[PDB]
Formats: structure tokens, C-alpha cells, sequence
């Protein structure tokens, strides 16, 4: 297993200065950081003290290092992979609504003031000049000048859109967008053997036990939809139906069943107030074990993180985050080190990473470690 420093006879620090030392092919070169001096010493070194006497006996050299490189590679106890993205709206009634980004590497806590988005729930976002609806899914087109299609899919014009990140923009795929599937041959005639009310794109219902089950009319067959979906087809076009016409089973029983895919929820569809809710986050998580990647999307008061881990945060000068890290990561997206700041470093290949003493990188998603600042690759020949 080899665990802890490595011992060597090539890397010194003095007593007063606390300043490094590498001995290089019988010379003495100075070096910035620890990290550094690994890289050239092909080792992770742990350096040995020296009275600024001895240094003296031994010639100098020029400098090496990285001057921008980290000063050592810590890494917490982890284990676990949970990276988390966090967009916070300031002001969401204002002018002049902001937001504020936030990344998150450390385990949550989750409550119902801060949760993933159950299925009926979605958040209204603008982004250059585009309107979005997010979703546990991810985020979908939405034409909201169109107040017809809005209070049609049940959006009130209460309801009012926030700006989201760039980099939250991105986490969250593309669904398509937030409209009931296109039936071109509505209106027509159906050839199911339907009534003549019953035209293509209109919607009846079949009284059954647990409440009225509703469908569309689709050229080859029949659709189930829910209340929310048949509510919003006929707000469209209802084809002169005062109500959905009722249907005795017995008459659809050899009829043709079809899928009709409306992204719209069973529940009601509730929009979150931002003023109310003004984190919006895309958590993501891939346990060692193999296995595949999990995503989820979050909305509520505040950060999922204890409230003594709101200290914690790190803003960096070169950047567009809030960092809240529990210690140095080492991940592979191509492989990073991550310091304590925030900063990530490249480590081109394996045998730098052995050089370091960094081993075993956990799997992080591209999407949010690249919001992370970018600081320069950890390399030997750039160390020398
Ligand atoms: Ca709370
Ligand atoms: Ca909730």
C-alpha cells in the first residue's frame, strides 16, 4: 500500500527563510514550492531540515518550479464523489435580479427547505434573452410572450423568470421544448370508428373507478393522457367540445392504444418563487463502484450545506464561483488536482501524478470543474 512521505537525501528547507532546496545533478537549485520540487525529483519528497550553514558549502543554481503551482497537493479522506453547482438569485423581484454561483465538493445536507425538484415542480430562468422551464429533467424551451401556450401548460402570468449561469445553463441538458406533441391531422375526421365529434386531437374520457381516465384521438389510435395534458389540449383546441365526451369502455376495448409523450406532470403544475426558493442547484455523483453517473436538481432556501460550512466559502479573484471544498481533490474528468482554493491544476499523465504522491482520482463531471479557475499544468518540464 506505501502510505506517507517519501524519504529521500535531494530536497531541503532552511530554518529561518523556510525557503526550498533541490539538489539537482550535484548542484543546488532553489525551488518555489513542494510541488515543484516533486516534479523534478521524480518522488514526493518530504523535505529535511538544514541550518543556512550547509547550504552554504554547496554552490547554487538557477531557480526551478512552478511559480503558479500549488505550494503542495493535499487531499482529503474521500472516498465519495459528490460535486454540486449552485446558481442563488439575489433580489428576484428586482430590476436588476442577480445571481450568484456557487461550487460545492463535499457531502450535503439535504431537507425539505432545500431538496431535489419533485416531478409537478419547475423553475422559469432567462438566459440571453431566451426564455427556459427547469425541470427535474433538465431545462426545456419556453416561449413566454406567448401567454395563449403559457396558460395553456399552466404557467400563470404571475409567474416571472430569473437569470441562470452559464455554468448552470450548461449543466442542465437540453429537453425540448416545453410544448404537447405536434398532431398536424388535427381537426380531421378519425377512422377509428369514433362519433364524427370525436376528430383527430380531440380528447373524451372513460368513466372508470378511481376517477376518469382521459384520451387524445390520434390517427392510429387512441392515447391515454393525464388531467394536466387533456386540460392543455383542449385549452389549445378543444374542437367544439364543451367537455370531454364520456366513453363506455366497452366501445374502445379493440381500439388501437398509443403513447402520446406530454413532458406535462400528473400533479398541478407548481412554478417555485425564486424570492422564496433562490438556489437552484445540479448535484451530481458516481459512487468507486463502478456503476454510471447520478444527477439530480435541486431548489430551495439555501445551499444544501450546514450552515457552519457558509464560512468555509472561498471566493476566487480569477473567477466566477464560490468555492466550498472540504480539502484538495485529485479527479479525473484527463486528470485535475484540485487545491483547497479552488484552483485546478492539470496533471498530464500518470507517472507526474506518482510524482506528487497523488493516487487513485476520483470521477468528477466536466460540467462543473471547469467553472473551476484554471491554474497551470503540473509538468516536470515546465518545473525545470
Ligand atoms: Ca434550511
Ligand atoms: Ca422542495
Amino acid at each position: 500500500l506505501f502510505q506517507g512521505p517519501h524519504m529521500g537525501t535531494s530536497l531541503f528547507t532552511d530554518r529561518a527563510t523556510n525557503q526550498l532546496y533541490v539538489l539537482l545533478s550535484g548542484q543546488l537549485h532553489p525551488v518555489y514550492n513542494l510541488t515543484s520540487a516533486r516534479l523534478v525529483l521524480g518522488n514526493p519528497a518530504n523535505p529535511a531540515t538544514v541550518k543556512s550553514s550547509e547550504l552554504s558549502k554547496l554552490p547554487m543554481g538557477q531557480t526551478v518550479g512552478i511559480p503558479g503551482a500549488p505550494y503542495a497537493t493535499p487531499v482529503s479522506a474521500g472516498s465519495t464523489s459528490i460535486w454540486t453547482l449552485c446558481d442563488t438569485v439575489a433580489r428576484a423581484d428586482s430590476t436588476s435580479p442577480v445571481v450568484q454561483t456557487a461550487v460545492i465538493a463535499m457531502p450535503l445536507e439535504i431537507d425539505a427547505s432545500i431538496d431535489p425538484l419533485q416531478s409537478h415542480e419547475a423553475v422559469l430562468v432567462s438566459y440571453q434573452g431566451e426564455t427556459w422551464i427547469v425541470t427535474t429533467k433538465g431545462r426545456h424551451a419556453i416561449d413566454l410572450t406567448d401567454r395563449a401556450l403559457t396558460s395553456s401548460m399552466g404557467i400563470p402570468v404571475t409567474a416571472r423568470p430569473t437569470p441562470i449561469s452559464e455554468g448552470m445553463f450548461n449543466a442542465l441538458p437540453d429537453m425540448g421544448p416545453w410544448q404537447l406533441p405536434p398532431i398536424p391531422a388535427a381537426g380531421a375526421p378519425n377512422s377509428l370508428g369514433l362519433p364524427d365529434d370525436l376528430v383527430i386531437g380531440s380528447v373524451f374520457q372513460i368513466h372508470t373507478d378511481k376517477g376518469p381516465q382521459y384520451y387524445v384521438v390520434l390517427p392510429d389510435g387512441i392515447a391515454q393522457v393525464n388531467a394536466t395534458t387533456a386540460a392543455a389540449l383542449r385549452a389549445t383546441q378543444a374542437h367544439g367540445l364543451v367537455a370531454p365526451p364520456a366513453m363506455v369502455p366497452s366501445l374502445v376495448v379493440r381500439i388501437a392504444e398509443r403513447v402520446y409523450p406530454s413532458p406535462l406532470p400528473d400533479e398541478p403544475l407548481k412554478i417555485v418563487s425564486r424570492p422564496q426558493d433562490p438556489a437552484l442547484c445540479w448535484s451530481w455523483q458516481r459512487s468507486a463502484g463502478d456503476q454510471s453517473p447520478q444527477s439530480t436538481v435541486l431548489s430551495g432556501r439555501h445551499l444544501p450545506i450546514s450552515p457552519s460550512a457558509m464560512n468555509m466559502g472561498i471566493k476566487q479573484i480569477h473567477g466566477t464561483a464560490t468555492v466550498y471544498l472540504d480539502g484538495g481533490k485529485f479527479v479525473a474528468l484527463s486528470m485535475y488536482y484540485i487545491d483547497p482554493q479552488g484552483v485546478r491544476y492539470g496533471v498530464p499523465n500518470a507517472e507526474t501524478a506518482k510524482s506528487l504522491g497523488l493516487s487513485s482520482p476520483q470521477n468528477a463531471p466536466w460540467e462543473i470543474v471547469r467553472l473551476l479557475v484554471d491554474g497551470p499544468v503540473l509538468s516536470k518540464d515546465a518545473a525545470l
